[PDB]
């Protein structure tokens, strides 16, 4: 209600009731003092000095000032010095390297300004280059990536809050632009008051991190009605505050180009103007900085939240074409789908029937249903009660809706949107931008594409802050920075391995296993012992053994063709490592060995699996981590049938695994000049993306203590310079990895009735993963011994092979 904004315009500390507000959010709350527009939103004479205004007598009613006292007051129009003092616009100056911060007296650290653009698709940097000269200058003189990968869903609020926290949406809680929380019994929407409640927003955003550590920073939010010119003058005025009152971190947000993109499509003729306007805004800021002598002092980040795809009303799939009982569901619609029961706590609603009704029903169906725990692990989109159990991943360019009436509104439905976003974060059109410019960033430097979850750590480094715990890998972006404040180091190994020798006689085992192995000297007898003691180990373990980062009991087991870390707790390897050269031969499993499983005399009966359990369990079969198909000799092949190389596999999954092992590994070795492979099980029954403890396991091989993995991983490494073979590589490494769901059916692959060569590799691609994802899921740390710097290895562990084109 009552009070005035006199002397309080855009105040940094927000005031509580009954008092009214004057901060950059009061409009959104409808709580500004009655004089806020008059005092704080002045517009008279616009935003630019003209020659007749130079030296004018100050008139306090003006939007900005061209009077002689304006620099000292901090409120000149941004082009004042250009029009009134002969100066050049920032964009017209040559790029000059900023070797050290050049800041006015009283500046304790380089401020950080974050310039966020909604819907700014990565390819705008090239395609709109002719109309964005300020942005193209930032980009070419500063540090830039060809693109930056958003988080899933590629929506506005999940991505902006990820930028601010370094957390996946499942952890920070802003899991969509709209969501329903079943505990609150309440819905969050872009428009409305509910989103104002702090209960939705978890983690610790940069502004709170800054404030707790004595670095001044307000929120990054802005009321929509404040025009962009007024946001810029406001940041410039804040920058003129006394040392003790002045923030060190600033955020500008633009609703464009996303606003126009939705109307016109990502490349509509109408899009050129919104890009011109954003560029002009960047020039205002840079001109303003140059006037305050801050242009070689501040670090500027030009970053988007997501891209934009062509999407029209007629490319909509309707759930009413698949379900008969469509009135029993609630759907969060659009470029993703989330389905829950219409009536809360209803007993006769069956997720399984709904999934079945939505699976592979039309040949060219433009969505695929998933239980959230089965979504690709790279999306990290499950561990939150606001994420509905049923999820539809929608094809790029499409929508999903519940019924035709939701889309085609009355009289009779015309469209009027041509662009949208929210799809899978690997989709090219969803990629967005990153540019860093300033003393702390590198000069004229390209960096590879990286994920937006990494930026929070870098922003904290830019500000001298210790980051709160987050999902970035701190050190993975050190290569963006001229001067690093963070020196990453490897985690300490927690469990050391046992190295067992031959300890058990064959007749001590009663595993119900058989093998035809008595088949067949003194020459290849010391050679056998040498191999078991680790002689080929430098060939098959190329980057050191993985470190185990939790308390457990495990054995290193050496063999001619592979090495493994065998867990006595889980009764199977945590990891199995082997190298396949370009020249390696694929062989079959000989007939007499089809069902061969051999006791491992290094490992006690009590810490072994047993064949009887597999015989008894009519759902569950087994496979091998090191593939028998890739044995170096008929004799070495016997090692691949050890009980200690066996893992539980559904027959449906064995189709996938066997194709990977028999066909794909050798293909990758041919294409990449050898590969090193590390494979193993993953257990994540509570879908939190983290290694399960043994008391979290919900499924065992019938009547045994053999736990069933939820997923199987492989990491496939070779030499970046493929003229060098994987095992003799002098330089940087190249990696691709996957985490395959261990599922009892192949319903996810609509083509699975066909030959494996038509569907397996597509499935694997969909489930591509970062090394770092596998680390969280296993409590292992890889690449412990290489000739590469740790920062570079941290970048490699964050890499995701996406299989998109260009
Ligand atoms: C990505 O990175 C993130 C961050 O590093 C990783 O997420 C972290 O994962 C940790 C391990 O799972 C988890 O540890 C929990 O923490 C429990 C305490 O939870 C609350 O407090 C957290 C800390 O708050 C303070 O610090 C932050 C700075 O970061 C400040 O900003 C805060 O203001 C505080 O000062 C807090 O972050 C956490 O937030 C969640 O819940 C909020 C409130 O509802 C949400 O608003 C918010 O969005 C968060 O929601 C996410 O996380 C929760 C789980 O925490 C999840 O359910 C949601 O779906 C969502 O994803 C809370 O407010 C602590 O109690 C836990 O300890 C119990 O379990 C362990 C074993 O698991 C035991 O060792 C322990 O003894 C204890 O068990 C006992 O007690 C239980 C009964 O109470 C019972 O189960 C049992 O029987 C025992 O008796 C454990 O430490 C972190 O909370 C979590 N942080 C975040 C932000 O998510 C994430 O894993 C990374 N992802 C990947 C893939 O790597
Ligand atoms: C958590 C907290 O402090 N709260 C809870 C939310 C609250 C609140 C109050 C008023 C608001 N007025 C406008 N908008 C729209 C807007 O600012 N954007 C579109 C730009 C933007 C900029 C940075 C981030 C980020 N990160 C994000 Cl998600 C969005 C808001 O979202 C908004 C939120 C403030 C206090
Ligand atoms: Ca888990
Ligand atoms: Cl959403
Ligand atoms: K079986
Ligand atoms: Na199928
Ligand atoms: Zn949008």
């Amino acid at each position: 209600t009552s009070g005035s904004c006199k002397g309080r315009c855009f105040e940094l500390q927000e005031v509580g009731p009954p008092d009214c507000r004057c901060d950059n959010l009061c409009k959104s709350y409808s709580s500004c003092c009655h004089d806020f527009d008059e005092l704080c939103l002045k517009t008279a004479r616009g935003w630019e000095c003209t020659k007749d205004r130079c030296g004018e007598v100050r008139n306090e009613e003006n939007a900005c000032h061209c009077s002689e006292d304006c620099l000292s007051r901090g409120d000149c129009c941004t082009n004042y010095q250009v029009v009134c003092k002969g100066e050049s616009h920032w964009v017209d100056d040559d790029c000059e390297e900023i070797k050290v911060p050049e800041c006015p007296a009283g500046f304790v650290r380089p401020p950080l300004i974050i310039f966020s653009v909604d819907g700014f698709r990565a390819s705008y940097m090239k395609k709109g280059s002719k109309v964005m000269p300020n942005i193209e200058k930032l980009r070419s003189c500063g540090t830039h990536a060809p693109y930056m990968r958003p988080v899933y869903p590629t929506k506005t609020f999940p991505n902006l809050y990820t930028l601010a926290t370094g957390l996946y949406p499942e952890s920070h809680g802003i899991v969509g632009n709209s969501m329903y929380d079943p505990v609150f019994d309440a819905s969050f929407h872009l428009r409305g008051r509910e989103k104002f409640n702090h209960r939705w927003w978890g983690g610790q955003p940069l502004w709170i991190t800054a404030t707790k550590q004595g670095v001044r920073a307000g929120t990054f939010f802005w009321s929509v009605s404040i025009p962009h010119e007024r946001r810029i003058l406001t940041i410039l005025q804040w920058l003129s505050l006394p040392d003790n009152e002045r923030p060190s971190v600033y955020a500008f947000y633009s609703e464009q180009p996303d606003f126009s993109g939705h109307k016109y499509g990502p490349f509509g003729p109408e899009m050129t103007n919104p890009l011109r306007e954003i560029d002009k805004t960047v020039g205002q800021l840079m001109d303003g900085l140059k006037q305050l002598r801050l242009h070689r002092c501040v670090n500027v980040i030009f970053v988007g939240d997501h891209g934009m795809e062509d999407v029209t009303c007629d490319r909509t799939e309707f759930l009413s074409n698949y379900l008969t009982n469509v009135d029993d569901i609630t759907l969060v619609p659009g470029t993703l789908g989330r389905i829950r029961a219409k009536s809360i706590n209803n007993s006769k609603y069956d997720p399984k029937t709904i999934i079945a009704a939505l699976t592979c029903k039309k040949p060219d169906q433009h969505f695929k249903p998933y239980m959230k725990q089965h979504l690709p692990k790279r999306l990290h989109y499950a561990n939150n009660r606001r994420i509905e159990d049923i999820h539809l991943l929608v094809d790029r360019r499409w929508h999903v809706a519940r019924k035709p009436l939701d889309v085609y509104k009355k009289p009779s439905g015309k469209c009027f949107f041509q662009g949208d976003h929210g799809f899978d974060n690997k989709v090219n059109s969803m990629q967005t931008v990153f540019v860093g410019y300033g003393p702390t960033f590198k000069y004229r430097t390209k960096v590879p594409p990286f994920e937006n979850i990494e930026l929070y750590n870098v922003m904290c480094d830019l500000l001298g802050l210790k980051p709160a715990p987050n999902n970035g890998t701190h050190g993975s972006l050190n290569h963006l920075l001229r001067t690093n404040t963070f020196r990453p180091t490897m985690p300490d190994e927690v469990s050391r391995p046992n190295y067992p020798g031959i300890m058990y006689l064959q007749s001590e085992f009663d595993l119900g296993c058989t093998c035809d192995d008595k088949v067949e000297n003194k020459l290849e007898e010391l050679n056998k012992r040498l191999h078991t003691k680790g002689s080929t180990k430098e060939r098959h373990l190329l980057y050191g053994r993985p470190a185990v980062l939790y308390r457990t009991s495990y054995d290193i087991l050496y063999h001619t063709d592979f090495e493994s870390g065998y867990s006595e707790i889980f009764l199977m390897p945590l990891w199995t490592s082997y190298t396949i050269s370009k020249q390696a031969e694929v062989s079959s499993i000989p007939e007499h060995l089809t069902n061969c499983v051999r006791p491992d005399v290094r490992v006690s009966p009590g810490f072994s699996q047993n064949c009887l359990a597999y015989k008894n369990d009519k759902q569950m079969s087994y496979g091998f981590l090191f593939p028998p198909y890739l044995s170096s000799s008929p004799e070495a092949k016997y090692d691949a049938f050890l009980v200690t190389n066996m893992v539980p596999m559904y027959p449906a999954f064995k189709r996938v695994w066997a194709y990977f092992q028999r066909v794909l590994v050798k293909k990758y070795a041919s294409e990449r000049n050898g590969v090193n492979v590390i494979s193993g099980p993953i257990f994540d029954y509570n879908y939190d993306g983290l290694r399960d403890t043994e008391d979290e396991i919900k499924q065992y091989v019938e009547g045994s203590s053999i736990p069933v993995p939820t997923h199987y991983y492989s990491i496939i490494t070779s030499c970046l310079d493929f003229t060098q073979p994987a095992d003799k590589c002098d330089g940087p490494l190249s990696v691709s990895s996957f985490i395959l769901p261990h599922r009892p059916d192949n319903d996810e692959s609509c083509n699975s009735s066909e030959d494996e060569s038509k569907w397996v590799e597509e499935l694997m691609k969909m489930h591509t993963a970062r090394v770092r994802d596998i680390e969280h899921l296993t409590g292992l740390d890889f690449y412990r011994k290489t000739s590469r710097s740790y920062s570079e290895i941290l970048t490699l562990k964050t890499y995701l092979h996406t299989y998109e084109s260009e």
